[PDB]
């Protein structure tokens, strides 16, 4: 299967950003969700689709391989390493644009609270499995969501597999990786949950992830095609009424790819 | 006498899924406790089974082998369904006016297990005086000092829904054949930290270079993650647990 | 002077559990102390002894062996038992909110374990140099304000149960040569618990020179405090919640001179 | 190209210390922003120029090199170790002044909240990414900052580049290190957020950073300068009547430089 | 100096002792204690009491005479605060968590900081607010500018002095101290809870980066601490420092210098 990396044109990089998508609820408002309301009852939870945060996917076109016919072997890009960090950390020291003030006289609140904060790099799609919090949740029109949810589908029903294969489609709270998949990406996440959590975000250009299983290989990359995923859900803004929206922000990505050849 | 290692046919892996059992109180509301109540005295606390987390376990028949026998040599796992804990939407207590819904929170445990054989257990009461409810293995002939520790109280987790996480632990003077991991954070505000990766492997052999070697060719897998409490609109909780990833690679060894 | 190890016969292990000492305030409250009650001034500090969590500690002898031998402690495996306990919030507790769950165990706790080779050495250390410590105690005597920063008169041994309250004493760092001893003071009213356990840990108990405890006698000196937290009831009295800490030291045969 | 190093007056360091740029809002509040004020509405959000905590920088002239015409080749001066601390975090322990009272008779509250802790070393100017909390909020007269704002600056808007090339200038919730450049820059941030974070301040003589890259290659001082960049926001100042201002301190530099031959 | 070969065979020596700490000691029953924390109206009017203020401790420890000449050089250093476990007392005057509860902790700002030196710790000043006045007793950056609240480098000291170097208008000087190795922590916050580490078993090495420990002149070893644990809340809601003596073991051995 897996044979020699090629050495001497036998390496490439990809760099690109990921926007996060908060759901936008109006044309001011990039990089939010519409402001969280609350069902009457359980079973009439029926969020609107601008208040659900998605997972944000690229595919990256990588120099094309195999021009000529080949003979019981190919060519495949192999990613060996990933830098990534969130962009505008700092964007979150606004704390003067019409937010709530900690007390009287104090300055606005920080963004904080629950946050989910993801990154992948695969040869393919990141596989997902669903897992619902609420099985009688009504998701809505635009959004990809657990199709014939059963009570079993608040813990494990098998039968909630997808790929992440659109942009601002598939909800964060309706979806994981699948660990059962995934053999050709390599995930990485944190959920960190509660009202009062402080954002923690470290930017450095000195820390690299090598992307190589125990037997030294990257994801290899089908169609010559690289896909990146992230979540950046840095936790919630609250407006002076109380109002809050979640506030996301955008993902960095350099991944350093070699040739490989396969049988 | 743990002699080589087959080599070749001489591998095998497991891969699965734990579900939770947090009560069920019905239908609706798999991997939910029923709301809690408090006793107004120890000598009158009677939890309802549907309010009591229990520790989940998977029997896991391997190849028929024979002597040779199946030995667990790495471990990957995660907590699947991180993400629902999100859902800020339905029905919860608001932080405050106009406010989203307070998130899953507070105490929490989360606990795995790989044996070749069931998990051996010993019993803690926080209250001696406890009653635990009929369709529940709990200690039992309890006295006071079963609040620190009681030596009678031996069991195996060799039943689904049935042992009480708060009344049972890992007996650390057994599980010679098990490999166990697992914390309790306490506090109603606790904040859920939960980790997911592909990239993360336990290795399982002792400093012997021993792993778990599997009696009559099954495998044991364990687990418990209760991730916190759900808050109702009403101020009622609830416990919220989540499902546990197994993938266990075994080779054959021979013994004796 | 210590000399070669012995191979081959030449090991032994000790495996036990040690009780925690809260206070035990009635005949349904093991592992409990009494509820805390204020002093309205230094002065007046007056502790009852049900109130004062108190250092564990057990010799446990070993094989007789009489350059001579000696029994040296290389390795540990311990851990907190019960951890799980303390997801009962239905027990009497104070509610977190109107219609909620119990408050859990959570404040002020120390853990604590030690090995060695001889009773643990302690040193006295008082909050406040005026308390009144109660009979059946044992603790800092004639106390000066020094006492409050250090008072080196305040020297004793960790050498009975039941008797040395956690507040006053800690060990001593001049001494314990022949004990290794690790604790954490984590401190504060709504301090969450965080207990992990295993079976796949291991503390080696070798000095930098590869030496561990050496037992005087052929004993082996184990203490323990596991000062949980606080448990609430629902008048919003607290009580100290302490439980048992597990031991499983291996023990090998060393020439000395 | 990098060739060998020079050994042997092959080597030279530089120390030195950036004060904070916070704001000054008057002549007794060094070290100090003016008071948070919150907008009346998002859109409205407008903050004065003493309210908004800068990036500081400073350009370090090296030993001069290559004063003879030389062939092909030169010399450069190379960034090889940092040393770095806060300087005065002692300083946070008066709460006895001006402050507000934790609770009846209590002392007053320290600085607290969200803190930004940031220094990097560099051959040239540390490259900026503008992202903006609030595409609509007007930046004062006096500051740089991202120019022809659109929504799109909420997330990531590619022309917001520029250089940290003036101190009392580029505003901190404006501007992070741009990942997309700074090959020649080694940059280390964390932005801990929250109306209640504590600080948690380190010090000690002890501990050294290595600026060398996966090749053994550290910053290349291009015209013989060094560039030093640092942002230390600690959190707020409570005043008893509840207005906070932000409280920075200074960041000492010792930096070790070795002679290097490229072509 | 030029720094030459170690000394084998006589060559090593230790120093054991205990700093105990200086918080304000208002009175003859509060050793450990600082005067209960008031509040100046402005930053012109900020006049904190002497004993309101926590200072640095210094032991300097004279070694074996010894004299191209031999000099001390400090090696490993043991460390650790003595009697965290009185932190335990929440049933002396303290004010109630909630009604019926037990005595709030202590807890709140905290400065652990030790230092190791071949001469006294080198002192910068910094001041939160320029404008303090410093009291009678003391020893504080003088001639005090608005500068002085962000750096100013005419505030240089020796730390040469007990209860004398307020520890808030001092920190090490990071421009100097190239014969001292300087270790410290500041947790700010109301309610941080302290965490206190106890154990015999942990030791730190104080050779710099070419193998070379602090190489005590005149063979005197400078030991600096500070261990301010947080506030202790009495029955009215009055808060004060509380702090605890550190222990330090120094293993050295003797090194030739030119
Ligand atoms: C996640 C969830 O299900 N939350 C609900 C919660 C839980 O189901 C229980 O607490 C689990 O033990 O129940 C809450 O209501 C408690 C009361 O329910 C009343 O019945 C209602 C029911 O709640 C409605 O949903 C239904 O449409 O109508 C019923 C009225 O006939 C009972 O009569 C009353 O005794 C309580 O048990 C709760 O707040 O605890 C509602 C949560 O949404
Ligand atoms: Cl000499």
């Amino acid at each position: 299967e897996v044979l020699e990396v090629k050495t001497g044109d036998s390496i490439t990089e990809v760099e690109c950003f990921l926007t996060p998508e908060m759901g936008d609820p109006d044309e001011h408002l990039r990089g939010f969700s519409k402001s969280i309301s609350i069902s009457d009852t359980f079973e009439s939870d029926s969020p609107n689709r601008d208040m659900l945060p998605c997972y944000s996917v690229a595919r990256i076109p990588l120099p094309n391989l195999n021009e000529d016919l080949t003979c019981g072997n190919i060519l495949m890009w192999e990613a060996v390493t990933l830098k990534t960090e969130v962009i505008g950390v700092t964007s979150l020291m606004n704390v003067h644009s019409n937010g709530q003030a900690t007390h009287d006289n104090g300055a606005g609140k920080p963004v904080q609270g629950t946050s989910f904060h993801f990154f992948s790099v695969g040869g393919e799609a990141l596989e997902l499995q669903g897992v619902l919090f609420n099985y009688r949740t009504k998701y809505p029109d635009g959004t990809i969501f657990p199709k014939n949810a059963t009570v079993q589908s608040q813990v494990m029903n098998t039968e909630h597999k997808a790929y992440l294969d659109k942009n601002k489609a598939y909800p964060v709270e309706c979806w994981v990786p699948d660990p059962t998949r995934n053999e050709n990406t390599r995930y990485f996440g944190t959920l960190t949950g509660g009202e009062n959590v402080p954002p923690v975000l470290h930017i450095t250009n000195t820390a690299t992830t090598v992307l190589l299983d125990e037997f030294g290989v990257g994801p290899l990359c089908k169609g010559d095609n690289l896909y990146l995923s992230a979540v950046d859900v840095c936790g919630m803004f609250t407006n002076r009424s109380g109002s809050q929206q979640w506030r996301g922000l955008s993902r960095y990505f350099k991944v350093q790819l070699r040739k490989r050849r396969v049988k």
